[PDB]
């Protein structure tokens, strides 16, 4: 039905059949960060800087969740950030309660059913603040709020870097409660709050480096690095993305190598000689910036 | 000092130049998973397999050993191996088997002064025939007799994907006996065997994707894909990676991008637009093989 689509096709067709596709075949959980956020604005908007960012993540999520992706995990603030400026830090707190409590997003939530949860350390790096334990107070009561909706699920990344004795705790005081250890089930389901399979992809950008998305990474998390920050995100780049992870990543039937002709296996390893040296990943710096070669 | 070297300097350089220079800069961890061994085997050797792959692996280890990285990580084979034929099980623990019993290896070790230890669910998952308990019996046993070696560090991953069940255990019985919860430091300690810094870099090939270093990623990991398997990797390959990683990564000092001209973030803006739908991991498939484009 589905399993022959061609590139051409599947970028051609409306949003609603590549929506019912994914839905099918997946990717149905996607790790999609973003980052870059000041280069984009001085770069593709010089209104407001906090709005911008906000309406243009809105912009991509909708995009994610329309073209079929259950699940979305974004982390957007890492422990970095407690390491700069006081003016720095309230800026964070404050697009933090924009995820929670702007009316824009929170009828954007509503309109497209999703349930929104909050993964990572910040209960305990958040400053003890005012400012920052009203914002625990609105991400623990948005994803109350927001659990009854059933379409997508939105897991946003608040210092959710190493989950490690994050675990350990909870797998203590489950364990203490219950007399057995928990599952690999329940431990997923005490980090982000609820059970989240592992990503299917991961789509970052610049440098190649992932990152914010424990326990769900599993060498079938597919991996892609755009030139251009999150915020950038095409139609056709989505697509493509999304085509080759579903279509060429696990390509199927494989052929019975052993069977191959002389020429075939020939031309197989002069692809490999072809370039010896050949490696994605190494870059140049431009500006201060870093760019992938090849 | 060594802030400035030039990549063509870097290339040129002898090799105890270049591991002076990484044991002062880094990268500590390095992930090398060794795949694509019938692949490389069938065409770049096609005398006898196992001992190929055996030999090829301690060049490689070597290499990556000489040119001063400390730890090397290296995931050898994941659960996936277990739903394969029965030959080709018993075929996998002969290899496990060379890796902690072989002569020509355990010469290596001891040359170089390499400490081994192995991760993962393997005492759990190994068949519990008498070839999977000897397998296991020869893993502690070369992680003792190699404990005194200092020089450098092996990590090798048997079925090393998920860690979440394991730490979960680990810091029960942690609790259990200490009274409070284990730290960061002792959760990895406990995985590995022994504690290990967090990876600085990764290098796969083919599809853009890791796996099998559990704990050890950060999104300072920095990621590189070879074109061809494992094996290939010559020297060049290798320098231009420590180099990217080294120098390019990290690049500083950072620019005031508040304080560029107008022509300066107008360049920038159009690296960025040039090709606006421009992607690393998206591929083309040739022989069931994928190939990443661009
Ligand atoms: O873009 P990101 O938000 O990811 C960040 O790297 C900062 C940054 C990196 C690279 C370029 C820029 C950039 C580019 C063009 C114009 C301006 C930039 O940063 C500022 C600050 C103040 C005025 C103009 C610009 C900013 P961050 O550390 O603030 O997250
Ligand atoms: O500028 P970046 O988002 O790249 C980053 O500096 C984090 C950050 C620092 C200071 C302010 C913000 C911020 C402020 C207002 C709104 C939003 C912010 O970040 C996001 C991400 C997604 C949606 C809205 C906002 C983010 P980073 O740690 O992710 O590099
Ligand atoms: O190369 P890998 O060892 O990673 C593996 O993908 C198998 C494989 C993938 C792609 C190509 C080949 C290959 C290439 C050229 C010749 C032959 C190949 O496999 C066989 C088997 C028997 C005879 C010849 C070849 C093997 P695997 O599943 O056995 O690990
Ligand atoms: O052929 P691959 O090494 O790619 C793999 O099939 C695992 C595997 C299956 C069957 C046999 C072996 C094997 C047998 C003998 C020696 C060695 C093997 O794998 C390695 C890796 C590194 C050094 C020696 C050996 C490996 P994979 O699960 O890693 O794809
Ligand atoms: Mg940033
Ligand atoms: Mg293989």
């Amino acid at each position: 039905a589905m399993n022959l689509v061609s590139e051409k096709e599947f970028l051609d067709l409306p949003l609603v059949s590549v929506a019912e596709i994914v839905r099918c075949r997946g990717p149905k959980v996607s790790v999609f960060p973003f980052d870059g956020t000041r280069r984009w604005f001085h770069l593709e908007c010089n209104d407001d800087y906090q709005q911008a960012a906000l309406r243009q993540s809105i912009r991509i999520l909708k995009m994610l969740f329309e073209h079929g992706i259950e699940t979305v995990i974004s982390p957007i603030f890492s422990d970095d950030l407690l390491d700069r400026g006081d003016r720095y830090i309230v800026q964070a707190l404050e697009g933090m309660a924009l995820l929670a409590n702007d009316e824009e997003i929170l009828s954007f939530y509503k309109e497209h059913e999703v349930h929104v949860l909050f993964y990572g350390d910040y209960k305990k790096r958040l400053p003890s603040t005012a400012q920052g334990a009203a914002v625990v107070k609105s991400f623990d009561d948005l994803t109350i709020s927001t659990s009854s909706n059933t379409e997508h699920r939105l897991c946003f990344g608040v210092f959710g870097n190493d989950a490690a004795e994050s675990v350990a705790q909870f797998s203590i005081s489950w364990n203490e409660t219950h007399g057995k250890p928990p599952t690999r089930r329940e431990i997923i389901e005490g980090y982000y709050g609820e059970y989240v399979d592992k990503a299917d992809m991961f789509i970052g950008f610049g440098r190649f480096s992932t990152f914010d998305f424990p326990l769900l990474s599993s060498g079938k998390t597919s991996l892609y690095f755009t030139v251009a920050p999150s915020y950038y995100m095409t139609e056709t780049t989505l697509r493509r993305i999304l085509y080759d992870h579903i279509y060429l990543r696990h390509f199927r039937p494989k052929p019975d190598y052993s069977a191959m002709s002389a020429d075939q296996l020939n031309v197989l390893r002069n692809r490999y000689r072809a370039q010896p040296d050949r490696v994605f990943g190494v870059g140049c710096v431009h500006d201060g910036i870093w760019f992938a070669e090849g």
